[PDB]
């Protein structure tokens, strides 16, 4: 890879009753171990939750994660996902992992037929990220991996993020933020709202 960094951010939008607990179980890592007490790690990246017991629908929690070259020479993390009564690749895709992956990429790298995933098989689970790119700026080093939804938009990630729409654009070549769908990258900040720089 031409780039590499120490982590990335995956922004997890929160309906039909996610708790916390099971964002951390699905997206544990040694960045953010799941211990079931200790919720710190996450916690940091998202100031705005009052109380963890009682996370609100409707907005997103940014997890960290860890941000490694894959085969294929893109970044990426290997999440491990612990299969339960009727998952499907689409269910865990859509639902469970919340658009941070697809159906597709499950179904591609794991060995069990989309008809025949039993209980307490394990999946590999990917997530892509960015570590920047300093053709575009210099002074963006952490990036946050965004599912859009059809809410989202250019103007309205921009104002949300604090990151002008040109630069957005440019991380994201092409691609229509108003689309509600996929990913886009999105400059993050540090537990302290500073934006790490670039680091080559
Ligand atoms: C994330 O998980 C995936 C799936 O378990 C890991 O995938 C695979 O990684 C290995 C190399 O680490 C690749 O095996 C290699 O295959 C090539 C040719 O196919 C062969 O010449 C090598 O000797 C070796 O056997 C495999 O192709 C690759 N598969 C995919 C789908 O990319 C991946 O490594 C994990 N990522 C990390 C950071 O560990
Ligand atoms: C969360 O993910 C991490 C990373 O995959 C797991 O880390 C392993 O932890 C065991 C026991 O502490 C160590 O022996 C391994 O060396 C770790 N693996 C790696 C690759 O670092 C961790 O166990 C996971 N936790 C849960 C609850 O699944
Ligand atoms: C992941 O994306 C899917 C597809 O856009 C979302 O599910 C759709 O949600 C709308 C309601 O908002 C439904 O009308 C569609 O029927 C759903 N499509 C499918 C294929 O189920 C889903 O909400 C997204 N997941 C998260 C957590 O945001
Ligand atoms: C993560 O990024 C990789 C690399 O761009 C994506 O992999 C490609 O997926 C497309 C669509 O299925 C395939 O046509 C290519 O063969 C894949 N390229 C490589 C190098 O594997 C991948 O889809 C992305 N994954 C997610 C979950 O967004
Ligand atoms: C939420 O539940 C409804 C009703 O079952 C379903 O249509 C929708 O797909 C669910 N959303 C997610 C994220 O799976």
């Amino acid at each position: 890879c031409r780039t590499s960094c120490p982590l990335a951010l995956a922004s997890y939008y929160l309906e039909n009753g996610t708790t916390l607990s099971v964002i951390n179980q699905n997206l544990n890592s040694s960045i953010a171990p799941y211990d079931q007490i200790n919720f710190d790690p996450i916690l940091r990246y998202n100031s705005n939750i009052k109380d963890k017991d009682r996370i609100q629908m409707g907005s997103r929690v940014l997890v960290p994660f860890p941000c490694e070259c894959q085969p294929g020479d893109f970044l990426g993390h290997n999440f491990s996902y612990s299969v339960r009564q009727e998952d499907t690749y689409e269910r865990v895709a859509i639902s469970n992992y919340a658009n941070l992956t697809t159906m597709e990429s499950l179904q591609a790298r794991n060995p069990f037929p989309a008809t025949n995933i039993p209980l307490s098989a394990t999946l590999n689970v990917l997530v892509n990220c960015s570590c920047g790119d300093e053709s575009v700026s210099k002074d963006f080093g952490l990036f946050v991996t965004y599912p859009l939804r059809p809410e989202d938009s250019l103007s309205s990630i921009a104002r949300s993020s604090g990151v002008s729409a040109d630069i957005l654009q440019r991380y994201n070549p092409g691609v229509n933020f108003n689309s509600g769908n996929g990913i886009v990258y999105v400059p993050g900040r540090d537990p302290n709202g500073a934006f790490p720089p670039f680091k080559s």
